[PDB]
RNA sequence: AUCGCGAUUACGGAU
RNA sequence: CGCGAUUACGG
RNA sequence: AUCGCGAUUACGGAU
RNA sequence: CGCGAUUACGG
């Protein structure tokens, strides 16, 4: 049994899918990347701690791309144009329940569910209004 | 027009759901409220900046509350036993087109969605393993 | 919902009714004013925040205009003299539930209804006496 | 006359209704509370002064409590869980015709009638969207 | 109603219609853009403030970009080879009626109406003679 | 061409049009006013510069007066009630071919067209909302 | 407050 | 910052 | 005098 | 920390 492993993190209809698959686990930070290029690569990292006496908390990292071919001297290489990077942090205090849990866990889905206002705004550049 | 409506924070069928109302958006922080006594209460907030030259930043903040109630003295009030704190920084470049930012969506989309890995984790109390 | 909506401010019964509608959301702060010269009309605004970690307060303003041989469009001065101002603010403590809320609602209509000792006096140009 | 009267602050439809009734005009501040112990009741004052050499200034107070018994000292004590604060003030200028007076009421009347905006905020502890 | 719409912005006859939407409303200032990268969009922002006790002060900005393809480290960027910028200030006393504003609406139309002398030099490279 | 011609700055469809003609061309400054005494005329100005070695700018200033309640050819005083003045300033990097200019002037046609956002709030004494 | 002040444009300068 | 938090504060 | 300043609310703070 | 980032680094 495993949770450390590959998952679509980008979902395009069944084709041009964003697939990232498990790489390394050292040090308790699990990481996921896309395949080919390291370069162009999508990355994925989660850890977790017990931050204090009472919480235990999450560290999810995620690193979307801008795929594009770099030239300089005649020599071009696959890389990434730049990068956007999401970094969050859920803190749990340890008296949560499953029940706590997978209520904390709908709360981060309805916020990014589409049509609602904070991946609507970011969508389109955006901020509110 | 606005995005700065209500929604739905966390989906329960169609009853039990927790809906999260406008509420204040002063100093270029937007907030939402879910409703009854504000110490039970979700809360959601989100602004937007340029980071840097080249880049715009999103934070997200969610809390999630364990509803309970204190008694003192024989004198109960409604407040919460604790909090889930959700922290979450979005880096954008401003090179970002409308599509790069839908494809941003998607991945916050998809590292969530039920069934993989990390919210797989979040839900059982569990880390990566 | 959504309850950013025009709305009758001074009742007269169909025929000479004032109405107030939206104007301004600047910094979560939502106006309303009658179809007048800014310096002539009726306006009424209103914004929410947490006052302190154990209260929420209102702030409602209103802008009353002296109406008795005003000049409709003109150019009345001295300000002062042409314009009563309505200032109040509402605490609420966080652990105010909704039905608590209504209640307060109530307490502020009861005290403003036709009849009672603080309209009469107003009306009347009195004190209590 | 006199408008120093007792008058039904919270309207229950005549079972449950709170009453207030004159209690006190030292320091020319008029006074009601309801029938309950000092620390239990509702209170309202008013004050009439003449701000300035063109002005007059009504400063009128509410307290709304949440009632409680409270255990001190292995005793039971009738006390306030909390209380909500409705502190307002209306300038009119001198020059103000009664009817001009009746105006400024009518207004605050529309401001908190059932349905309108500002009470329907307040009543769902949320803001103004 | 709302007045924060989307609107085009340059009208070239529905086809390469300049067309800008509602972006952001952080601190007060209205802003719309064009759907387009952050570093290559039109932009247009808007904000209304009491500049004085008798005045009433909008201002306003517009930013027409010459988009271009810019080739930094050897990776092609999404850019603006430059900007041409608007800033406007339009001051208007309290005293200004409804139909007074109209007519500072209808001068400003009429002042930029191909043909008349103002956007025929401007667009002409030219001055006034 | 010689652009400095009389035009029509407020169109009333014939009937109540407002015109203004040229009237002082001191210092390259070009100036046109209405037919009305210098304190209730319509004046409009405009000079270019070359701002710096990049830009070129406009500076057009406009003056627009307050007529209801208007004595024609009275004194009527304070200056500042009765008057709003509109300032522009249009700056444009000194690679704008006559094509990048035209589109310019687009865009400012558009910003003031019937019906849009800017100039609806304007009309109506409003903000953004 | 004003500037036929500047800008890389919600910032900075001068009186 | 896989820094802590009473969560738009603090290191 | 003003504050979308605070409160334990006829008191206190700031400009 | 609505601190920045080349993103498990740094303030």
């Amino acid at each position: 049994a495993s949770n450390f492993t590959q998952f679509v993190l980008v979902d395009n209809g069944g084709t041009g899918d964003v697939t990232v698959a498990p790489s390394n686990f050292a040090n308790g930070v699990a990481e996921w990347i896309s395949s080919n290029s390291r370069s162009q690569a999508y990355k994925v990292t989660c850890s977790v701690r017990q931050s204090s006496a009472q919480n235990r908390k999450y560290t999810i990292k995620v690193e979307v791309p801008k795929v594009a071919t770099q030239t300089v001297g005649g020599v071009e290489l696959p890389v990434a144009a730049w990068r956007s990077y999401l970094n969050m942090e859920l803190t749990i205090p340890i008296f949560a329940t499953n029940s706590d849990c997978e209520l904390i866990v709908k709360a981060m889905q309805g916020l990014l569910k589409d049509g609602n206002p904070i991946p609507s705004a970011i969508a389109a550049n955006s901020g509110i209004y």
